[PDB]
């Protein structure tokens, strides 16, 4: 870290500190062969640790910019100018000067013209982005130009905009500091950008290329306009050619001027079909020297192409690490799942100890491999039929994939559900007790013992009869009814106010525990206005309290393990954050009177009753009458038999879920004393078995963590897809408006009827301020989100399927909803009155 210079060929791996991202990749990229990089070198961040941030004035002046938030506009406004001022009034000393002198003849000399571009480093954050962020400026010649535009680009890390960046990304002001690279100019015909992985699709596979005439500068600033390609294999899938009106042009005495195209001229193909693949091919071949996908900034000058920068791509979504060969095609569990919120790893890896089915991991969500089964002949075709019975989007989206570049070449006991629960029950409370015992790694030896119980209650052969009965009895009576009596989607009806849905019970049962806090005023003022996390032992002071914070308790005895996310065993529990459950109980004391679990569960059966007495009359003066009937009041008893247990599996899951949390946290804090984690949750960040080892040893790899740390960071930015390729391209799928109106969104019915009313898009059930009206419209709706199906009049939701909560809830609460909805949070604004019909799926806009 001494040198004020250096050129691309003396810049030695990972010296970012020294010559920024900018440089340290011109450097990089010097170095490969074919590839031809514009003569050049960088001033180093010595010069600007030298002339800047030694003074006294711009030291005291960045400590005061230390001091101060995105809030602090004004001082932020003023504080800047200083700086910036400062800088531009601070001369380069000689010494520098006098290196630079020497190291610009050599490339050379002062009467040639260079370009002058910011690279900026973040300490001890090498790989760390400003894109975008400061000044460039070409075409400088001359020293005194060149001084004076070194001075310029220093300043430009202090405009308002750099420095709001920095806040807001968290960088410290002192420990980032600008190089500058300077440049040989290309005076080119041609000019872009290169992004080795399309941006649609997102297919690891196409290229990209902008393409303009002239200088690169017009098409980043970000104007003319620019022509497009693709090129998928060594084959140009497509060409765009924009209409260039500008371009950007160098003047021989220094500087830049922008001109017109003529009219001729501004439609012709920026550049020829074999410099569109000789130009892929010379991108293929950094990634290929870098190893992940990049973005890529060239010049064409007399047939030959310079590369002027190279930068890793940053937004595409990771692809499964499959141990498999070949072609592979993943499907999502998000989607079915309803949740598409990123994972932390240990919550990750504990779904995959519990599955047995082949599911792998892609950007902190889970993706399944169904690969071989689709190769195969009828058993794909076995799964495409299948898989559309949940979800025609997933059927949509394989037929889409099967035609690519060859990418492919018993109803059990009445009495069987009340024994199946308790003898679930029963294994959680003994459970709840041996883990009270274990610790360290006897802990871990345990949970892995009992993970085979988990699995065996949660896939018990007589479970999993039960589950289906109600699934299969409604899938026939549907199928039935609809082909007799006709127009019928009956099974929603019928399965109105189902008993013994653990988790519809859940969500009426919050209705009840505000039943308790509606006649004292005294708690309603302090919950109205509380952001107190242990509000809850704050409560026995008021008149209500007491009484309150009972009713509440027993709740959370009850629901306490599950909250949003629950699959993710490293997510807060409603127990663990009581504060989450305030707004709902809050606001459905005021929407709601007295006793409103029991009218909404009384008047649902009610509502079944007269389906099922209707039905079956109306099957009378059919054909073969009163047969029909008796084997479909068969299926409704059986229907509404095991309904509700479709739902107590998972929370069998979840309660063992929290009960292991619990019990890794206890580690977790054990391995903070001993010194060896810095903070106590940092679990979250170790799969399994890494965490294993790490009680076992008393060794872990923080560059590791921290890592995870930020990966997971940039999944959250992500969304799965519904189907994922080995390729990363991302499938959803598409649907088909029949004879719906058009203008529509489409969806799956799920839950009939039609509604009209509020659109509310919200993504956090505690932000969620639901009225008598509103039609609740968010991204994934687990179980979680029932309590807050009381007061809304039907729901949308960009994901899901038939058959998979709270789907499933919405059939038995009487509500209409929809749900494959393609970006229902997005396309929808929240306060526009919509119409859903969760019949014909479809949503309507109203005005
Ligand atoms: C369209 O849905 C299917 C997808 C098929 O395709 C396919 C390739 O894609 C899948 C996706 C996207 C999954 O996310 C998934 C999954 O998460 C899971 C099992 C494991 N499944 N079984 C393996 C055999 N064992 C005997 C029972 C467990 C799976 O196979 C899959 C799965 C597939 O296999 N496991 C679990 O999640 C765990 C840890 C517990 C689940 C418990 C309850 C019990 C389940 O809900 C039962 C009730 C059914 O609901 C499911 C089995 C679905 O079946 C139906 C009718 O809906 C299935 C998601
Ligand atoms: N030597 C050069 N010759 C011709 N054009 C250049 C040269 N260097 C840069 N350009 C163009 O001018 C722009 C300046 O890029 P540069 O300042 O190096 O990064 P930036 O895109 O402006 N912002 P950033 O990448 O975060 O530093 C590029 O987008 C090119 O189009
Ligand atoms: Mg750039």
């Amino acid at each position: 870290m001494k040198p004020y210079v250096l050129k691309f060929q003396e810049i030695r791996p990972h010296s970012e500190a020294l010559v920024g991202g900018k440089g340290m990749n011109l450097g990089a990229c010097s170095n490969i062969e074919g590839v031809h990089v514009p003569a050049g070198f960088c001033l180093t961040t010595e010069a600007y640790k030298r002339t800047l941030a030694e003074n006294n004035e711009f030291t005291q002046l960045l400590q005061r910019l230390s001091s101060l938030k995105t809030s602090d506009m004004d001082a932020i406004r003023e504080i800047s100018e200083t700086i910036r001022t400062l800088i531009q009034h601070t001369q380069i000393p000689s010494e520098i000067a006098s290196y630079m002198d020497a190291t610009l003849l050599d490339v050379g000399g002062y009467e040639m013209p260079f370009a002058v571009r910011s690279s900026a480093t973040a300490e001890d954050l090498p790989h760390a982005s400003f894109a975008g962020q400061h000044d460039t400026y070409l075409n400088i010649i001359g020293k005194d130009a060149l001084l004076q535009h070194i001075s310029m680009c220093w300043a430009s890390l202090f405009t308002e905009r750099a420095i709001i960046y920095r806040i807001q990304n968290q960088f410290d002001h002192r420990k980032v500091q600008l190089a500058v690279v300077i440049q040989q100019m290309i005076s080119p015909e041609a000019s872009g950008i290169l992004f080795t992985a399309d941006p649609i699709t997102s297919n690891r596979k196409s290229l990209s290329i902008d393409a303009s005439f002239g200088l690169g500068e017009a098409l980043v600033s970000g104007l003319v306009s620019a022509d497009s390609y693709t090129v998928r294999e060594n084959t140009i899938t497509n060409k765009i050619i924009a209409t260039k009106k500008l371009a950007i042009y160098s003047l021989k005495e220094g500087g830049t001027e922008t001109r017109i195209l003529e009219k001729s001229q501004q439609t012709k193909q920026t550049l020829t079909d074999q410099q569109i693949i000789q130009l892929a091919k010379l991108g293929r071949k950094i990634e290929a020297y870098f190893g992940k996908p990049q973005d890529i900034e060239w010049c064409l000058a007399e047939g030959a192409f310079y590369i002027v920068q190279s930068r890793p791509i940053t937004t595409l979504y990771p692809i499964p690490e499959v141990n498999e060969p070949g072609n592979r095609v993943y499907i999502s569990v998000a989607h079915q799942q309803m949740m598409t919120d990123a994972m932390k790893p240990l919550g990750l890896s504990f779904y995959l100890m519990t599955t047995p089915a082949t599911m792998y991991t892609a950007g902190g969500r889970l993706f399944v491999d169904i690969t071989q089964s689709l190769s195969a002949k009828v058993s794909r075709d076995m799964m495409v039929n299948s898989l559309g019975q949940s979800d025609p989007l997933i059927k949509d989206a394989l037929l889409t994939v099967i035609n690519k570049k060859g990418f492919l070449p018993s109803i059990p006991d009445s009495s069987s559900v009340f024994e199946l629960v308790r003898n679930s029950e029963n294994s959680i409370k003994h459970l709840k007790q041996s883990i009270e015992t274990k610790s360290g790694s006897d802990l871990f030896d345990f949970i892995v013992e009992d993970l085979e119980e988990l699995k065996r209650v949660l896939f018990n052969p007589t479970s999993i009869d039960a589950i289906m009965a109600g699934m299969d009895a409604s899938a026939w009576l549907n199928e039935h009814i609809y082909q007799w009596l006709g127009e019928k989607n009956v099974a929603d009806k019928l399965s109105e106010s189902a008993p013994n849905n653990i988790t519809s019970q859940m969500g009426l049962e919050l209705l009840d525990v505000a039943d308790v806090i509606r006649p004292y005023p005294a708690v309603r003022a302090y919950l109205e206005q509380t952001k107190n996390p242990d509000f809850m032992n704050e409560l026995a002071t008021l008149e209500g309290g007491a009484e309150t914070k009972k009713a509440l308790e027993d709740y959370l005895q009850k629901y306490g393990m599950r909250c949003a996310g629950e699959i993710d065993l490293t997510k807060t529990r409603w127990i663990e954050n009581p504060l989450t459950l305030i707004p709902l109980i809050l606001s459905n004391i005021k929407n709601f009177d007295s006793s409103a679990s029991m009218h909404k569960f009384a008047q649902g059966e009610k509502e079944a009753f007269h389906k099922e007495q209707e039905i079956l009359r109306r099957l009378q003066e059919l054909p073969d009458g009163e047969q029909k009937a008796m084997e479909t009041k068969e299926k409704i008893d059986i229907l509404r038999h095991f309904i509700g247990y479709r739902e107590y599996p998972k929370y069998g899951m979840i309660n063992r879920y929290f009960i292991y949390k619990l019990a890794l946290l206890r580690a977790g804090e054990q391995l903070v004393k001993d010194g060896i984690l810095q903070e106590h949750e940092d679990i979250y960040f170790l799969y399994f078995e890494e965490l294993r080892e790490v009680v076992r040893t008393g060794q872990v790899d923080y560059e590791l963590i921290n890592a995870r740390k930020r990966d997971f960071a940039t999944f959250e930015k992500l969304t799965p897809p519904r189907i994922l390729t080995s390729d990363g391209e991302m499938i959803n799928g598409e649907y088909k408006r029949e004879n719906l109106p058009k203008d529509a969104i489409l969806g799956l019915p799920v839950s009939s009827g039609t509604v009209e009313g509020r659109a509310r898009v919200i993504l956090e059930m505690e932000k969620a301020d639901l009225e008598d009206g509103d039609i609740l419209v968010t991204a994934y709706t687990d179980p979680s989100w029932t309590p807050a199906f009381v007061s809304i009049k039907g729901l949308v939701t960009e994901v899901g399927g038939l058959m998979t909560h709270g789907a499933v809830i919405a059939r038995e609460y009487g509500l209409p909803a929809v749900v494959g909805v393609e970006n229902a949070t997005t396309i929808i604004k929240d306060g526009q009155q919509i119409r859903i019909n969760g019949t014909e799926g479809y949503i309507e806009i109203l005005d």
